[PDB]
């Protein structure tokens, strides 16, 4: 199976996608980091060009909440799987979570799927095809699924549904990382350096 | 809804675009600054170059007027949602303005869409597809789309768009910002610095 | 109106170009000037290529002749409007003339539109489509068109046409420039510079 | 015939992939290394991205172990063959492995194909396609297959099939390379390195 | 009209292309060259990957035959006119000689037209659609054409036709400057370095 | 045509490739090299990564075996050729073999073709695609098709291609080079240096 359904692990999220139109995704991410030999982001096949967007564009946010900059440091990308007949979403929170994640080595709940794009402020925004998502979701046997707080109305579960994932709806990246980071003295300093 | 239409509200904006044929939508902007470890302009897409070039432009506006240095501070520029075919509008005022709300940090009304194209010097030029961008603003139910002066009779719109909207014929960046910079002292500020 | 069609204007130009397969377009441009503090030239979408070469043309003429070393500036070039399918005149004169105005900030004449491909010799080369070009001229009510001296038997206007414009030819830039240029002290102390 | 099914080569293992939407095929690939007098990865093809990926994992698990650094070698790695229509995996452990094979000179066993994602730490990852990357390397008589551990329950084989090939499940870059590297003084004294 | 049928101009050649694969045209070019003040061959539009070609290949032999390195210049490489649907020959020896001559500042005559492609050892190699060429050469009033003497069979006219132009094959590089740069004693000690 | 046949030229090997579906291209290659006045590999299009492949690996085998180095050479190569859907072998042996002929100054068998992948120790590796080269490599009337040895079985040939050339298996440079070298003097003098 392409993905974690429990447990905790460093530099790794389950992110939710699309295939086609008829339907959504799990799409899990490792991010790893390693410092450079000036920094690129490596990652290949059919979402290399989603990769280097969401990591360029949220790299600020990613400098305000460690202090390491990217460009100090290459950011190894993958996709658990191949896929061909996806799109993924912009900015994405998962692909942000996996790296602050990797950087900070605080484990990520697998249990806890998400979906949303990031805008560089640090806010989520809507994103499509969440009913599709959750959907794929309730079907991975996954627990509980993040989401964007103005996607909030286009969750048309279908009963008996309703009651088999936790949905939650968050609006910074900082709600992210709170429900999906380990608990630890880790990620309570790292929670602290979230304000202006 | 996905694109924010009531407000006010930092570094982001209501560009108007238009996917090539009769074709408008509304693209926002957002904007980002951190003053830098010079700088770099970080944005992506069909439209970095575009991204690149308003906020090249605007740093003249900026450290002549202001004479804020936007040299110190990496600055990151990103349209929203997923756009395909996109013409872009050289230098183009969306960022410009969003450009302005980062980094004198001061909101701008979301009821405004716009679009046109910023001259090193300050001016508002002229913009194709001036209408059926008029046409996205619309049916995205917002209240102003500000649109270049040289642009007016370029709009010619029909009995189903006619009084639905606030049109504003602007000439300079400032008559963009006197428009959507919402109110107080910081505005005010921004304002006499000007001239 | 994406053109100005009369009085004069610093660094704009009323280019001329060709949309599709007949018919002309006036080709508006403006180029501004600041100092870099070497330094580029800016310009996006289509026709860029056009605009620096036009520049990296325009300027070892600039630096032989007057002194101005565009080694030295940031050059920012628009095509004032958004021109798909549209093609141009390689080294567009239009766009090198811009720029000597940008530079001597000496004002154009906006009611004389114009057509040429610059060498870096200083000559204006001949154009494809000069009758169609003319055309959208006449059209927007412009008084003169500046065409490339070998484009004479090119012409080709129906004699009330040849009523309507002014049809002048040339085979050096600075004949471009006593015929667009602003009637001054700086416009002569600028003719003299060019005595050859 | 575009690969080898018996004996050991340096430099050279059977990858598996997937050509248009089914059917696996063999995938074979020599690596090779020179000093570079900095270092390179050399490939082409429509795999390359993938090989000078799979090679920039390889680099800092050599190197945590193994001591020897490759910023001071040129590497030079071929898919045999051309190949269209096919996607390769991430940093696929078969190209990670033909690497190790050539630095360290060490001959890999060429009736065993793998598949995978090599992690920078030297986990083994998941994958698409197992099934037809198992029938495929049956229909080329390979004996045994190395399959992501993660992936077992995706390994679907009829039972005239599931006797006919070898799957071994691995989770570590270091159980490939003991599953894989001849036997000997190298091979041993490589792995007292992993450990 | 677009190219000069006579006299002699420093880096102006007229080559021969075809428009589709109804007829041949004469594509005339100019280069020029300037110093570097690393080097580049700047051109444009719709023929600029010919361009880029011609020059890079022959690159070579204006190093090993004669004179400069051209990675400390840059070559300035256009097309007078513009170019849609028309195919570009490859290496082509109209650039070539158009570039040689720049250098050298050593006139080309303009009644000579010329197609085929030039290998890096410098032997001229066939190209296609050579009677359309001519019969473009023709057309247009230009005296001679210079064609690869691998085609020399592959030219199919009508009797009218044949004395209508001196059709001139080559078998080597050095054998169209022969042809067409200026006597004088700046080609006589340029072609006295095409030995051995 | 544009193609050698039968003769001893040198700095150029008929190969050959598939320009797509299967359908047998001879693709020629131009070797040429002069010093550096570092080095460099100089093609054009879209083999040009292919090309600087074939060269490295080849001053490698060429360096331990004959001494000479070559990182001093600017090396050129070039295609023979008009194609699109163009398709080459890695460290294609063709343009392995018109350089190791370049340097060593030695003529080519143009009576003879080959497809073949070089590995840094100087092996042919097999390549897809057998059957077709085969085939254009008759239509083109050649002599002989050398082959990787172990393409050995992907050779068919309904009765019309059976017995209509010299098809000849290889594993190792030394034998495509004992193959297409011209007889005597300095074959020998380079040929021994592999064994020394």
């Amino acid at each position: 199976k392409l993905f974690i359904t429990e447990g905790y692990e460093v530099g790794r999220v389950n992110g939710l996608a699309v295939i086609g139109e008829s339907a959504g995704i799990v799409l899990p991410i490792i991010a790893e980091v390693t410092p450079s030999m000036e920094g690129r982001v490596i990652a290949t096949g059919r979402l290399q060009e989603i990769a280097r967007e969401a990591v360029m564009n949220v790299s600020a946010i990613i400098k305000k909440y460690t202090g390491r900059d990217i460009s100090n440091m290459d950011v190894h990308i993958q996709f658990v799987g191949t896929y061909e007949g996806v799109e993924g979403d912009s900015a994405s929170i998962s692909i942000a979570t996996a790296v602050i994640s990797a950087i900070e080595g605080i484990p990520v709940d697998q249990s806890v799927a998400m979906t949303g794009s990031l805008s560089v402020k640090g806010e989520v925004l809507p994103v499509g095809g969440v009913t599709q998502k959750i959907e794929a979701a309730i079907q991975a046997g996954l627990k509980k699924v993040i989401i964007p707080k103005d996607n909030i109305d286009d969750v048309l579960l279908d009963a008996e549904h309703e009651g088999k994932i936790e949905v939650i709806p968050v609006s910074r990246i900082n709600e992210v990382l709170e429900h999906v980071l380990e608990d630890g003295k880790k990620k309570n300093r790292l929670m602290s350096k979230f304000k202006e």
